[PDB]
């Protein structure tokens, strides 16, 4: 039944962010239930004061909650609830244990974690932006689709849906307000975006110019943030990095293989399940590409993200080891 679980997950003790181990880096969603994921999301708006000061009824965020997972789908490889949900724990421990909490506003720590949540709602194991040729220095590409996607569009379906509306307690203008926050969190999301901002970033760390209340530095932050956690699993110990990589290319092999069958066209290597032996030189040129500046400017920001940049290190490495073959 579909309020089983709904009727399990209001009724149940929600443990604290200590024993849920949400506030870690380093933290694992595989050996937890989906009951378990509902109850730590749970605890990241409570833990954030969410709850409490935008006076949300428990039963509305428990249906709220198992609204999104139910909208995503388990039979894609890597862009599913699990990695919805583990977005969103990057988010809270990036919020406490990177202390960027006290540097944004309840409104705005409000729309980030409801788009960390909700912002790969509309994905059908479809990539529609990636890197093609990473693993050649001189010659990588950054594709995307022509046409854009719908994730915020699902996500509002659902923040509108009679009995999950999570934001009616706001006011009409912090309704507003809030709603736009998290469009351009979700938006944020999309490499091609990243990609397209983040040199005005890095610029502004790299001569001390960053300016957390100047509102286009605020907005590139939180867009910046969003790719940061969007992308943490790449910064995990070893073990769990490696189990969520096989994840990430399995999908994408799965991609290939049904564009394929639909487009009568072979797949770029990086869909071609026939290509793995490449694996280790592509997630290198990935790492080197996408994700090694941003996590060394987000320390920049926050001290405390270092773990994050710390992981990602360790990751190359070891992907680079593999890659000239141990
Ligand atoms: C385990 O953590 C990972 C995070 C991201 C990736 C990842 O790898 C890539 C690799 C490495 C080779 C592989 C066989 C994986 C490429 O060669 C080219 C890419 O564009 C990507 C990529 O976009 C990507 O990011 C993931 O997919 C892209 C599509 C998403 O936008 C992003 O959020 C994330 O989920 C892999 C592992
Ligand atoms: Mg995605
Ligand atoms: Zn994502």
């Amino acid at each position: 039944e579909e309020t089983r679980e709904l009727q399990s997950l209001a009724a149940a003790v929600v443990p604290s962010a200590q024993t849920l181990k949400i506030t870690d880096f380093s933290f694992s969603d595989f050996e937890l239930s989906d009951l378990e994921t509902a109850l730590c999301t749970i605890r990241m708006f409570t833990d954030l004061n969410l709850v409490q000061n935008f006076q949300m009824k428990h039963e509305v965020l428990c249906r709220w909650i198992l609204s999104v997972k139910k909208n995503y789908r388990k039979n894609v490889a890597y862009h599913n609830w699990r990695h919805a949900f583990n977005t969103a724990q990057c988010m809270f421990a990036a919020l406490k244990a990177g202390k960027i909490q006290n540097k944004l506003t309840d409104l705005e720590i409000l729309a980030l974690l409801i788009a960390a949540l909700s912002h790969d709602l509309d994905h059908r194991g479809v990539n529609n932006s990636y890197i093609q040729r990473s693993e050649h220095p001189l010659a990588q590409l950054y594709c995307h689709s022509i046409m854009e996607h719908h994730h915020f569009d699902q996500c509002l379906m659902i923040l509108n849906s009679p009995g999950n509306q999570i934001l009616s307690g706001l006011s009409i203008e912090e309704y507003k307000t809030t709603l736009k926050i998290i469009k351009q969190a979700i938006l944020a999301t999309d490499l091609a975006l990243y990609i397209k901002r983040r040199g005005e970033f890095f610029e502004l760390i790299r001569k001390n110019q960053f300016n957390l209340e100047d509102p286009h530095q605020k907005e590139l932050f939180l867009a910046m943030l969003m790719t940061a956690c969007d992308l943490s699993a790449i910064t995990k110990p070893w073990p769990i990095q490696q189990r969520i990589a096989e994840l990430v290319a399995t999908e994408f092999f799965d991609q290939g293989d049904r564009e394929r069958k639909e487009l009568n066209i072979e797949p770029t290597d990086l869909m071609n399940r026939e290509k793995k032996n490449k694996i280790p030189s592509m997630q290198v040129g990935f790492i080197d590409a996408i994700c090694l500046q941003l996590y060394e400017a987000l320390t920049h920001v926050s001290e405390d993200c270092f773990p994050l940049l710390d992981g990602c290190r360790k990751n190359r490495q070891k992907w680079q080891a593999l890659a000239e073959q141990q």
